[PDB]
Parts: structure tokens; C-alpha cells; sequence
DNA sequence: ACACCAAAA
DNA sequence: ATCCTCTATCAC
DNA sequence: ACACCAAAA
DNA sequence: ATCCTCTATCAC
DNA sequence: ACACCAAAA
DNA sequence: ATCCTCTATCAC
DNA sequence: ACACCAAAA
DNA sequence: ATCCTCTATCAC
């Protein structure tokens, strides 16, 4: 019954052209994934406490206080970018496309492979035997309904190979659990203590404890079988493949010239000030670009570092990613900073626990905000404020000297409009559930792709217990057969697009790449050494000039 | 803005042996939940390993 | 329960 | 004998 | 007035 | 002889 | 890909 | 053989 | 063996 | 289950 495969390995990218340019996109992931016995037999509700840095005064922002729940499952997250097309596909896309949109995920797993190891040679010296067990099985199960919560593992840089011909593993699925910590506010060194850090005990109100095998129908795989999903469609929104650039200062109507250059040095000029016809907000009797009446407001002030707390205990806020702007005002405009290693990214001949990061900024121009030059003046507007009638980015706020006006000013509002973040190629996530809120976030920063309806259930995972001639359930703790496999996972992803069209006349910024330099888009980076490492690198979504009005 | 009942309606008289009665309203609304949440920004999904 | 507000409910 | 300020869920 | 923007307007 | 950056309210 | 979450998907 | 916490995209 | 490479293989 | 760099001797 068996000795005969299950599956077929495939691993391709099909770009399958239609009319008016619209295109259908279809990604092949196949991979060896690599699995062993789950240490806990059981379901742990373990607590975490960093007192070791929850306990200095300064340290606040470093609290890790929670208390998760260890199943003996493991899961299996595809939903990153990187797991299905190839660093070239995404230039090819990004350069040529206008939009994109998930359809439908397909995920298959096959040719399962188990093996019981047992650690010989006490008569000689210390060796290892390895060979399979055929009776033994595997565990599949697929939460389709979604009865336990949400785990993306691109929350943790814990997905699959972003590189088909080396093998991979699974994250364990762990998961959250009701407290109610609670730490004090200090700063430094300051005086006194800290007065209470605590951490908890469970509420019945609150309590939830989900079984792997009580809600979902587990599927026994031996190394014949072979495990198949449905055919998930996805009812989501498309993400344009455009950056901007116009901001409130350049929205229609440019000021009337009245000066016109002589020479390509010179410029021209507009008409007085006093004298010049338009609209405007402010009383005073003149005209300027800077007060003059715009559409709506592009882009907003966002709160820094807006540490806030619940029963759950602090955390900075999220917020929309935006251009970070001359200011390089980074934390000010949300860009983000992703930690990702071997096997997903990192160089690979690269020494050292040390994980590679990189900081994401967001190419939304227009929209983004320098704290610098953030201005608010007063009443009745006065040609060049005084001094009392002006706040700026100098001043400091309720007795503090770097604390300014900016990290508690929130600009947002009805007027308030924007645009929707961009994805980051590798390491990125795709799609993500939504919050069971009855009111809803206009957005998740976690991903490009929200679900309007129910989502892809998550795929758990698990290796059978192979028992031994000796057991006892009132028995202490007990032995299992030495055992762990292996078997392939395959999907498919398919996606929709349509190709830009060229209307301007000036080319435009495309992504390539450039010779052997210390340019950030060298070849060389996307290529192997000598022994074959290699490294994968964020690219570019948007290199093209879209337009918002 | 100075409005009057007897303006505005149709006024019905009752007497002892009359009796009155509406028509069916239909509501057009939205559900509401009956379970209370917990979850806060420090426990939403994959919890470190 | 149309009959979802300004049209063709 | 309830339908968005009339008659008139009249707009069915 | 379809023709509501990314599909099957 | 106007439909969301082409042709092409082409998607009717 | 209906099957858009609370009904008449 | 994935549909919004069951069976059950069961509501087609 | 059409199926000869850029169309109407 | 081989057709000119995909799917697709898909162009039959
Ligand atoms: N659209 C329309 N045209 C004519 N008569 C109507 C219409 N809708 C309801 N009615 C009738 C039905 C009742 O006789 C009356 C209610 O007011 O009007
Ligand atoms: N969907 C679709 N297919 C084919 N021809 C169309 C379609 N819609 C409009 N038209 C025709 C009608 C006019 O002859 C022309 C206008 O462009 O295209
Ligand atoms: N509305 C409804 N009534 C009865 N049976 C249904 C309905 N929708 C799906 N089904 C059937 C189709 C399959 O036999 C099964 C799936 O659950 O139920
Ligand atoms: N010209 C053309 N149009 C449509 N389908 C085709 C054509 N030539 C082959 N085929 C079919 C025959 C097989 O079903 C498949 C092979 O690819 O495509
Ligand atoms: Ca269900
Ligand atoms: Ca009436
Ligand atoms: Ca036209
Ligand atoms: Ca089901
Ligand atoms: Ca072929």
C-alpha cells in the first residue's frame, strides 16, 4: 500500500494574459517541511514575567507580560509574500501592473515520511539509527470556521522558506490567555518605587481554553494518505500599485503668473498678495498657497510614541504608515522596522545569533509630516506672530523639555483623507482577519489584504504519539518511541491585475538593478556565493507616479 | 419652529365603547451583540515564543 | 417587509 | 391601520 | 443613465 | 458625442 | 464564487 | 474538500 | 507530425 | 505525456 508518491513538486509562477490587460496571476509554492515530537504531551497555560526588566524605572516599554496557551499543535502559515513569488516576479509586477488582488488559496500536503530514531552503540561508542515506522501517523486538522484565534506567524517572522530547494519547519501554535497586568509609570532614575507591578490570576469572566481536538476533525495521515484542502476564495479589496505625491500645497488651480522667465536661471512671479483673487479661511485680506482653501486635508498629525494602557497592561499605538519627510521624522510617521533571519533574508554566511532588520519607509508622499516646521498660530491671524501668539516645535508642553505640542496633537478628521499602505515584498504579510468589533478599523498596518467576510482557516498541524510497550495514564510522566517526519506542502495562489498604461511623456522610475557596486539594487545580492548563500532584500511596490487630482 | 398636534395629525375621538389601534412597525436595524470581548493590542495573535 | 430619503420604493 | 416634515410605504 | 473602479458595467 | 490614466460607459 | 454575519446565502 | 464559534457556503 | 517563432500552428 | 523563456504544439 505504498512506495508510491502522493503529490508532484511545483514551484512555478503562471501569467496568464487576458483582454483590456487584465491578468491572472497563479502561484505555485511547493516545500519540505521538517517536523518533530511536541516536547508538552498536553495543553500548558503558561505566564511570563520579565521582572528582570519590568523592575527598573526607565524600563516600561520593554514589558513582555502576558500568559499564553502551548498546544502540542504546530501551525502552518503561508500568508507572506515571500513564500510564493520569486524576487524577479514582484519587480515584474510592481514595474508593470496597476493594481492587484488575492482570488483564491488552494494548499495541498503529500508524501508523508516517518521515522523513529533509535541511539544505539552503547557497545563501541554513541551512534544514531534512523528508520521509518509505517503504522506511525500524522495529525491534520483545519480550522475552517475559526473557532480558535487568529495566529499569523509573519507577527513573528515564523512563515515557511522563502527558498523552495531548502527545507523548513512549522511554528507551534500558542495563544493567548486572560490576566489583567498592571505596571506604575517612572522615569530614569527619579524617586520612590514602582509602586505596583503586578501580574494575575484568571477571571471566570473572561476565561478560554480551546482544544484543538474538541473543535476541529482530525485527519490520520500514514505515509500512503495525502491531505487536501477546499478551494478558499477570497472577498477582499485590490491595492494600487502607485505612490503619490500632490499635498495640500499643489491641489489644482496653480496662482496666476503675471511675471514670466527670461532664461532657464530666473523664475516667474504671481500677482499681490492683497491683490489677488481667491478664497480663504483666515480673515486677514490677501492671499498665500500656504492659507488658501484646499479639497480636503492629505495626510494628518499623529501622536508620538502614544504609550496607552489597559487591563492588559502598556503599548505603544499603531498608526497609519506615511512618509517620513526631510524631517526624517521616522517614529513620527510610522515607518516600521522588521527583524527577519535566515530563512528569510539575513545574508546567509551571516555570523551570529544577530538578526537582520530593516526599516520600511512608506512612499506615500504628501501625506507624510515634518515635525520641524509643524506650526499652530493664534485667533484672529497676525501677518508675523509675536511670541505668545505661536506655538512651535520649540516650546515644551506640561513642564517637559523635548515634549512638544506634536507627540499629543492628533490633526485627524472628517476633511482628514489618505492612502492606504503598501506592501513590503519579502517578509510582508498578505492577507489578515478582522477584528469581531462591531465597529470596525478603517485598515489594518499588519497587512495589505482584510477579509470582508470569514477567512482562510488556519492549517494545524501535528505528529501522532507513538507509544511504547510500557504505559501507565496515573503514571508520572512517561515515555514515547523516539520519532519525527517530514512531507511536502504545496499551494496555490492566484491573483489579479491589470497592466498600467502610459500617458505621460518624461519616463518614469522603474525598479532595476545595477552592476557589481555598493548600490542598494546590485545584482550580486540576489545571487549565490561561492558555497550558495544568498539573502533576500525588501523591494520596491509603487515605483510609479500614480496622480490623486 | 411652532408646531401644534391638531395641526400635524389626525386626531381620533374615543369614547367609552371605541377602541383604537396602530398599524405594524417594522424595524430596520442592526443586531446587537450579547457577549462582551477582552481581548486588548497586547493580545492579538501570534504571542512570542 | 419590499418600500434603506430623495426618486422612479 | 406608523415610513424619513402633507396627502402618500406613494411611488407599488 | 445602467455602466458606483477594478471586473465580467 | 465626456465615465474613474488608452482604445473603450468596453465590458453592453 | 453566489453564499458580504445574522437571516431566509 | 476552508465561509464569519457546530453540524452547515446551510440556508442553495 | 501538422504545429518551421512570432501569429492567427 | 517534450515544441522555440509560462500556462500552452495554444493557437487546433
Ligand atoms: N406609486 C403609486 N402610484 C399610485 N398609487 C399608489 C402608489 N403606491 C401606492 N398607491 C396607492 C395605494 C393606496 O390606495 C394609496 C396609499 O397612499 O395609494
Ligand atoms: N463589452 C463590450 N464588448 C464589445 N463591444 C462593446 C462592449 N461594450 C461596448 N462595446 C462597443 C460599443 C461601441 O461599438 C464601442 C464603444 O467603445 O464598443
Ligand atoms: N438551505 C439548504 N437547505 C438544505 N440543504 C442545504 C441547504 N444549503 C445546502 N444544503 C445541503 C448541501 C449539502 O448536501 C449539505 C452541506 O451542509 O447541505
Ligand atoms: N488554439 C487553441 N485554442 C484553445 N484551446 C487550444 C488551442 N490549441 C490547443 N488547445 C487546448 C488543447 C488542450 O486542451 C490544451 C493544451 O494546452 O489547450
Ligand atoms: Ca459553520
Ligand atoms: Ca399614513
Ligand atoms: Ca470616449
Ligand atoms: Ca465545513
Ligand atoms: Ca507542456
Amino acid at each position: 500500500g505504498v512506495g508510491v508518491s502522493t503529490g508532484s513538486y511545483d514551484n512555478q509562477t503562471h501569467y496568464r494574459f487576458l483582454g483590456d490587460g487584465w491578468v491572472e496571476i497563479t502561484a505555485l509554492a511547493t516545500r519540505l517541511v521538517h517536523l518533530n515530537m511536541p516536547k508538552s504531551e498536553n495543553y500548558c497555560r503558561i505566564r511570563v514575567h520579565n521582572t528582570t526588566d519590568t523592575s527598573v524605572k526607565g524600563n516600561m516599554a520593554k514589558d513582555d507580560a502576558h500568559e499564553q496557551i502551548w498546544t502540542p499543535w504546530s501551525l502552518v502559515d503561508a500568508n507572506a509574500w515571500g513564500v510564493w513569488l520569486q524576487p524577479s516576479d514582484w519587480q515584474y509586477i510592481c514595474n508593470t501592473m496597476s493594481q492587484l488582488n488575492l482570488v483564491s488559496l488552494d494548499q495541498e500536503i503529500f508524501n508523508v515520511v516517518l521515522k523513529t530514531v533509535t541511539e544505539q552503540d552503547s557497545g563501541g561508542q554513541a551512534i544514531k539509527i534512523y528508520n521509518n515506522d509505517l503504522t506511525a501517523c500524522m495529525m491534520v486538522a483545519v480550522d475552517s470556521n475559526n473557532i480558535l484565534p487568529y495566529t499569523p506567524a509573519a507577527n513573528s517572522m515564523e512563515t515557511l522558506g522563502f527558498y523552495p530547494w531548502k527545507p523548513t519547519i512549522a511554528s507551534p501554535y500558542r495563544y493567548y490567555f486572560c490576566v489583567d497586568r498592571d505596571l506604575s509609570v517612572t522615569y530614569e532614575n527619579q524617586e520612590g518605587t514602582i509602586e505596583h507591578n503586578v501580574m494575575g490570576t484568571p477571571k471566570g469572566m473572561n476565561s478560554q481554553f480551546f482544544t484543538i481536538e474538541n473543535t476541529q476533525q482530525i485527519t490520520l495521515l500514514r505515509t500512503g494518505d495525502e491531505f487536501a484542502t477546499g478551494t478558499y476564495y477570497f472577498d477582499t479589496n485590490p491595492v494600487k500599485l502607485t505612490h503619490t505625491w500632490q499635498t495640500n500645497r499643489q491641489l489644482g488651480q496653480p496662482p496666476l503668473l503675471s511675471t514670466f522667465p527670461e532664461a532657464d536661471t530666473d523664475a516667474g512671479t504671481l500677482t499681490a498678495q492683497g491683490s489677488r483673487h481667491g478664497a480663504t479661511q483666515m480673515e486677514v485680506n490677501w492671499v498665500s498657497e500656504a492659507i488658501r482653501t484646499r479639497p480636503a486635508q492629505v495626510g494628518f498629525c499623529q501622536p508620538h510614541n502614544d504609550f496607552e494602557a489597559s487591563r492588559a497592561g502598556p503599548f505603544a499605538a499603531p498608526k497609519v504608515p506615511a512618509d517620513v519627510t526631510q524631517g526624517m521624522d521616522r517614529e513620527a510617521n510610522g515607518s516600521v522596522r522588521y527583524s527577519y533571519g535566515k530563512q528569510h533574508g539575513e545574508n546567509w554566511a551571516a555570523h551570529g545569533p544577530a538578526p537582520e532588520r530593516y526599516t520600511w519607509d512608506e512612499t506615500n508622499f504628501g501625506s507624510g509630516r515634518d515635525t520641524r516646521d509643524g506650526f499652530i498660530q493664534s485667533a484672529p491671524l497676525v501677518v508675523p506672530p509675536p511670541l505668545n501668539g505661536i506655538l512651535t516645535n520649540a516650546n515644551p508642553i506640561g513642564t517637559k523639555n523635548d515634549i512638544h505640542f506634536s507627540n499629543v496633537f492628533n490633526s485627524y478628521g472628517p476633511l482628514t483623507t489618505f492612502s492606504h499602505p503598501s506592501p513590503v515584498y519579502p517578509q510582508g504579510q498578505i492577507w489578515d482577519k478582522e477584528l469581531d468589533l462591531e465597529h470596525k478599523p478603517r485598515l489594518h498596518i499588519t497587512a495589505p489584504f482584510v477579509c470582508k467576510n470569514n477567512a482562510p482557516g488556519q492549517m494545524l498541524v501535528r505528529l501522532g504519539p507513538n507509544l511504547t510497550d510500557q504505559y501507565d495514564p496515573n503514571g508520572a510522566t512517561l515515555s514515547r518511541i523516539v520519532t519525527y517526519g517530514t512531507f511536502f506542502w504545496k499551494g496555490k495562489l492566484t491573483m489579479r491585475a491589470k497592466l498600467r498604461a502610459n500617458t505621460t511623456w518624461n519616463p518614469v522610475y522603474q525598479v532595476s538593478v545595477e552592476d557589481n557596486g555598493n548600490s542598494y539594487m546590485s545584482v550580486t545580492k540576489w545571487l549565490p556565493t561561492a558555497t550558495g548563500n544568498m539573502q533576500s532584500v525588501p523591494l520596491i511596490t509603487r515605483p510609479v507616479a500614480r496622480n490623486t487630482y
